[PDB]
């Protein structure tokens, strides 16, 4: 089990443009296209991302390429964030995977804002952190996934995913 296998479970793989739970245009492995309501704005973004005229449809390879770029960017955004870097640096390899997951899903900024949980994470207070992450719009909108991520932080193991 690794971050790729982990995010692939959580986001799935879709080869045709679609809406996410939030209503946004997305494709592949959780790759957001646009927060805009126009399927055209979305086809536009897709082709620019892919580098070709897709007509809203990509190959698996193509989807995997975006994903690779997205995970890479998540890791880099963590390592560059003043709030994030230090949390990450303090954690074990499983728990790091969990941080990357949230970052992938919600952006540096989003996570960078969970002030209290970040501190508990840092203080290695596993249980309270888990309670705190749960009082969030994030958990309420996508509780199964959130539970998985939260368990991963709590336990420090891949159980939720096995
Ligand atoms: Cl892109
Ligand atoms: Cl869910």
């Amino acid at each position: 089990m690794n971050i790729f296998e982990m995010l692939r479970i959580d986001e799935g793989l879709r080869l045709k443009i679609y809406k996410d739970t939030e209503g946004y245009y997305t494709i592949g492995i959780g790759h957001l296209l646009t927060k805009s309501p126009s399927l055209n704005a979305a086809k536009s973004e897709l082709d620019k991302a892919i580098g070709r005229n897709t007509n809203g449809v990509i190959t698996k390879d193509e989807a995997e390429k975006l994903f690779n770029q997205d995970v890479d960017a998540a890791v880099r955004g963590i390592l560059r964030n003043a709030k994030l870097k230090p949390v990450y640096d303090s954690l074990d390899a499983v728990r790091r995977a969990a941080l990357i997951n949230m970052v992938f899903q919600m952006g540096e900024t989003g996570v960078a804002g969970f002030t209290n949980s970040l501190r508990m994470l840092q203080q290695k207070r596993w249980d309270e952190m888990a309670v705190n992450l749960a009082k969030s719009r994030w958990y309420n909108q996508t509780p199964n996934r959130a539970k998985r991520v939260i368990t991963t932080f709590r336990t420090g193991t891949w159980d939720a995913y096995k």
